[PDB]
């Protein structure tokens, strides 16, 4: 009848729903690809890496629309992330998608590493694909991450050029309020240096991968990755009140789980 | 075209197809209900707890088949695992399929934990349920678990009269070779003491959940829960030649991946 699944060697039953039943999709990661579009379609679709989405630095329009590739299907993982870490779970291809965004990422110039920046036609073309992931798998803003957010000490993509509080403007992503940010200063300058350890704190319960006994570079790399995300203006991985103050009002507006 | 999917503010191209694709089912746990059908029924569909599947003790036959209860889609996580860890993932809700039987669990008897028997109607309408999963995932023999070896701090199910060897027979579930359990006794009578310390690294590498410092009791129920799954006619928790030897003969045939 119906709500009867008729098997081989037995029958289901799908008439009673539980009421606790949630997707295995929570995470959404954006990375750089480091490279051409034909280059990074072969690697990703090669023995050793993937993503489920690849969106060219200027899309070609067809009907209207941006065209973006689509590599893996979203049921199944991608092998994007890598050993990583995100708000206490590990092994993050297991619980995301991973979108490819066609982008040089970092090239030294006279020794300073410049990023590229991110061409509007991309960025206008990744804004309703991520909404559409969201909203289907009713992802938290907070979870909407870059590579570097879960593999600090390895990653930096998408880097300080990846314009997170546009796309927070437009329901994508996490930004702290700025009167809280402001609070939370607390009268102090910006720049003003802060207990480093009182900073990792912070940052471990947002959600980055904060381990006892962390030598100082380790250290400067979480912070670092956390600068590039949210006080791209400066990431010298050096804990200060203005990146303090934003981490406060991150938890206070988006917590820990 | 053919493999140009339209969407609203993009189009995708779905015609090159990553070959790292895999899915993100990996683990199929085995769980008692430790209650009638009705009862597990109302549980598994409420706010705190569910399943995907709720096999009844004998279930009915309808068209020749016996019905098996269906109650999360397994692109869906059901909330049956808990606080968990098997082979260096966590959280194995993400990563799992859970399959709860009703059977009574155990029960005290002039103190004794005794535990109820599975009716042979239950496992046979378990096995192509269990198979036609399996396959679907391509899920590996030591991926097919009890709660207890996931949670062995906190579960027992389903218990020391579960009939794993039986199912690994029928392609469902790991069990080691008779003659390599032989081999690694090592010409030791199966109840000689063994190093504790010795035993507890095979179970770590073979998956179990073992940390630096655990007490006594802790160390105990790690041990409890390997045997009621691999050695269930002894599972007192106590280092001995034969528990070592099939942790060896697993780790030998099955690996740590
Ligand atoms: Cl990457
Ligand atoms: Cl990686
Ligand atoms: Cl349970
Ligand atoms: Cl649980
Ligand atoms: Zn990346
Ligand atoms: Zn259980």
């Amino acid at each position: 009848e119906k709500g009867i699944v008729e098997k081989e060697g037995y029958q289901l039953d799908t008439r009673r729903q539980a009421q606790a039943a949630y997707p295995r999709i929570k995470v959404l990661v954006i990375h750089y690809t480091a490279d051409d579009f034909d280059s990074s379609l072969a690697t990703l679709t090669d023995k050793q890496v993937s993503s489920h989405y690849l969106v060219p630095a200027v899309p070609p329009r067809y009907n209207g629309k941006p065209r973006i590739w689509q590599l893996v299907p979203e049921q199944e993982l991608a092998w994007h992330a890598g050993i990583s870490a995100w708000r206490g779970a590990t092994r993050l291809n297991d619980t995301s998608i991973g979108i490819e965004l066609e982008n040089r990422g970092w090239q030294k110039s006279a020794g300073v590493k410049y990023f590229a920046p991110f061409e509007p036609a991309q960025i206008q073309a990744l804004i309703p694909l991520a909404k559409d992931i969201i909203a289907r798998y009713h992802i938290k803003p907070e979870n909407v991450v870059a590579h570097a957010d879960i593999a600090p000490q390895r990653k930096d993509d998408p880097g300080p050029l990846f314009p997170w509080q546009q796309l927070a403007q437009q329901g994508i992503g996490a930004w702290p309020d700025a009167q809280r940010v402001n609070f939370y200063l607390a009268g102090r300058a910006p720049h003003t240096p802060v207990d480093t350890a009182s900073l990792l704190e912070l940052l471990a319960r947002y959600g980055y991968d904060v381990k006892p006994d962390m030598t100082p570079r380790e250290q400067r790399r979480v912070i670092m990755a956390f600068q590039m995300h949210f006080r791209p203006t400066l990431y010298n991985g050096e804990a200060d009140a203005e990146t303090q103050a934003i981490a406060e009002a991150l938890l206070e507006k988006y917590g820990q789980d």
